[PDB]
């Protein structure tokens, strides 16, 4: 049972979508990522969601010593949820059993947990962006048109006892209703225990849109399949929908997640110079709908987590 | 007029295995009686997977399904419709699964709309003895089996499908598939006006509620245009004629088979196809429609015709 | 949930005698359309009274009386009496009611709100009518509320309780759930609630599958799924299509010339039971059957045929 | 699509004297706030008459002449005049019209069903009253119906057409969207339509988020995209979240002390403005901004302030 005007706010650094080129604000080195994260928590977000990229040119990678480096840096200045991607490198054709490392080497109190295979195609950015700092950004980018986000059931099964094994919590991420589907699946099979902690992604080509209505659909069907009491949840909306559907997320009783994996902008063409100005602005709504944005230790007690110390980093 | 309804006839599929079903059709003879039984009981459509006749396994090989789609046409002017799903269970690419399009060129193929799990790995829970190795083999197999349909597959299968005047038909098995065909068609890779088909309840898709179904014909509406498409439902196992009869109530077409449905009622095997043809029918009828003769597929559908198939 | 409920309406007070020549319109024709319904399945009957001369609803106690007593002669049919009859006439609550304590039945009507319900174009088609009473009454619901005020809701609540008679409670909107939702959480409605759902009147909510779900969908979030169960009706042509589809949905279903004259389009019904037949037809394809009487008195929670004053 | 139009409801029928200091309730205090809210960013203001000296809700088509003559003496800002205050007294349409031949505003209310509409429960709230017409009044409610029928809506369209003025059709029900689709069929309502949804009255649709979008939808779906466009009205608590959810949507947005006398929970507004100014910022940080008055005008096809009756 948790208070009816807090919400959590989470802040999602730099992702894996996202290219350097796209944008000179998008974190990209560690030390980027730190200072990134510190600020964000600084203004209001509770938790943090980290991928890492390689330091001499942005390039998303799987490397656990540059998430050790990274997580232990922030917690030296922050008190901050460090939420760790199982997600990164997946849309490079990275398998879950690669991308899940970090969760045993840094054992985190919560980690993002994908529940089914997926396109996730990001090539039409290629007609947006001409020129690029690096060879790897349109090779990536193109690259997507062919590569499966792949999380089977067998995937997700092992992952299911990996974050057990390390006392760490799925953020369990759903793109589609027929993921809300597996999620209740694997839940009534007994993999996941309650209460789960679900995130709505809308807007990736490959999964579902943006619209009011698809929101609506998503939060409705984990309520009918799940439980209200068995769950609680937050929404990502991508791009310019991050504001919108993220105050729709409020208004239905819902945490929301902003930050420049998502989108790069702060207005319609005008670019987030950082991500604690997407953070301030999301709590200025939150707080005009008369709620306030959770302290990570509220967090850690509202998601039933294992304590900022009680990591390895 | 809004009283026809395509009622099209899955005969086989991929799903179901032999030890499930004495009367799952198994070898290419059993396979083309059953679609001929089903279109004399009023399906005007098909549709079409290849099993090893050995053993029952599915195969893409092109040359069973030539003599498959030869044998029905040689008895019935039954529109085919040619899977290139078969096989994505067992991880074969779409790119292998296609070639039957240039093969046979038929007058309409299935056209799967996204990648995703497809798990009938559950099975093995209800069917313990097999009468052969390879059948929970694959079950099993299908826990770790990504049905894999990449935009990049899908925009080399868009114009094999025109190369061979071949209509799509896009199967969607959740929301996201439906923006997936919303993006092809607005690319311009998918003409119109788009078949689609909604899929309800496959592990690792959208389920069999009331709600999914509205849902998903509401996206195509909201996206696609109400003008700009015709549908078709397939609802799995015991969902099978309470969904399509959802799908008729709404002015959608409806498919039925032991493809989808080993079942004529809770607990009692459906002793053919043209049994589950017979009872929707008599619904369609009830509901004061009636079943689209193969012609009226074709004209509704644009389809160019039996003539002009490589069989 | 292999049992579904199908209700037979036999005449109501919306269509009139010259619109069809199956209309029952007589005390001693209604009963045995009542009667033959109930042979061809439906475990329950909804009655209204007509003037015996000329058809015109009455809200006569006696005329009630007589009609459900001949019913009960002649069948275990559950009788679902209307308190809603006379509304489209302007008459209130207050004296609808009167049929409860009068016959004590074991199940009547229970409309949920206040408003228009309106039959006037009705009169663009059918320009002959037998009886000067037709198109007055046609023509004057443009200008009659049917009334069901929170303070005729409250009396009535307590008129059922005193009588013994369940409430089936008739919602035209979501509002009305809304209404519904608040009378039961006030303490006046005592569960499980019963309540139907009427799609397709000219002041109600209209006949999508879009509105079904809505419906059915509100009173699961403010009622709760275990505190209810539910039919419903869908008017005119919309009858066989709405009915099918509640019953997919895992609702029963009401039938009958009271809310629908025709068994095709453009084809009158020859009788009641000519609909409820092809309704249970429909029902088991989808692999269900007909409650019968007894049946639908345990899923009801009824007092039984004997304790009716009739 | 980055100009919305935020309506200010003054004052309103439901709320009484004694239940905030803040209410607004003799004319020059309802001109007072009337201009405050405009000068706040509120491009039309919503006007109901009260009684000088007691507070009573009042059709006075005198008292209304005096408060809109003065505020158009101060202010630019659109006029919104009520014809639906009185109804909860019993008043009906008929009478409730007058304004609108004497006053020919820009705009006004034109409510789209018979309906319940209660506020009996604002007596558990509310223990002490200046006035005794105030309990009296509220308790009287559970027994009123907001009378607005078929014959009532074709006459008003015709004085609507008459004067001139637009008419902003209040829908407090999916019904009621079903009866705009009727009468805009019918060919008494002209496009584009103006609606505005109304959530949370007790006798009407409630304040959930399925509510909002399914009026919606079904405006879509009915009356279509292109035919109408919308605003919102949020009862109580529900003002600020449901308007931003209309925002989201595309829709436009009512506050206003005669729907919420609260600024925040358990904080009484001090001023319609305080409200306004919330809203304001709220429609900035979604990337949006206020209309105009002359806007408002351009949006909705107006007569412009210069063509009125005052
Ligand atoms: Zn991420
Ligand atoms: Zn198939
Ligand atoms: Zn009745
Ligand atoms: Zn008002």
């Amino acid at each position: 049972m948790r208070k009816d005007d807090v919400v959590i706010v989470t802040c999602a650094i730099t992702g894996a979508i996202h290219t350097p080129s796209m944008s000179p604000y998008l974190p990209v080195t560690p030390d980027q990522i730190v200072e990134e994260a510190v600020k964000a928590a600084e203004a209001g977000a509770g938790m943090v969601h980290i991928h890492a990229r390689d330091p001499k040119d942005g390039r998303p990678t799987t490397d656990v010593e540059v998430f050790r480096y990274i997580c232990r840096e922030i917690k030296k200045q922050s008190d901050v949820v460090i939420n760790v991607t199982t997600g990164g490198g997946g849309t490079l054709g990275i398998p879950v059993e690669e991308r899940a490392k970090v969760v045993p080497a840094l054992k985190p109190e919560i980690a993002t947990f994908n529940m089914g295979s997926m396109n996730f195609a990001i090539h039409p950015l290629l007609k947006k962006y001409k020129e690029f700092k690096y060879d790897w950004e349109p090779e990536y980018l193109e690259m997507t048109r062919d590569i499966v986000f792949r999380n089977t059931f067998k995937d997700l099964e092992a992952l299911s006892r990996i974050f057990k094994e390390n006392d760490t919590k799925p953020e369990l991420e759903c793109y589609d209703i027929g993921q809300i589907y597996n999620t209740a699946f694997m839940f009534h099979e007994g993999y996941l225990e309650p209460p789960l902690r679900l995130q709505f992604i809308h807007g990736i080509l490959g999964g579902i849109g943006t619209a009011v209505e698809d929101v609506l659909f998503m939060k409705q069907t984990a309520d009918r399949l799940i439980g209200r009491e068995n769950y609680t949840w937050s929404l990502v909306g991508a791009g310019r929908f991050q504001m919108p559907l993220g105050t729709l997320a409020v208004i239905m009783g819902g945490d929301v997640r902003v930050g420049l994996e998502d989108s790069l902008y702060i207005e319609r063409g005008k670019l987030a110079k950082s991500n604690a100005e997407q953070v301030e602005k999301m709590v200025r709504i939150v707080k005009e709908l008369g709620k306030r944005p959770a302290t990570p230790d509220e967090v850690r007690e509202i998601l039933g987590l294992k304590g900022k110390e009680r990591v390895n980093f």
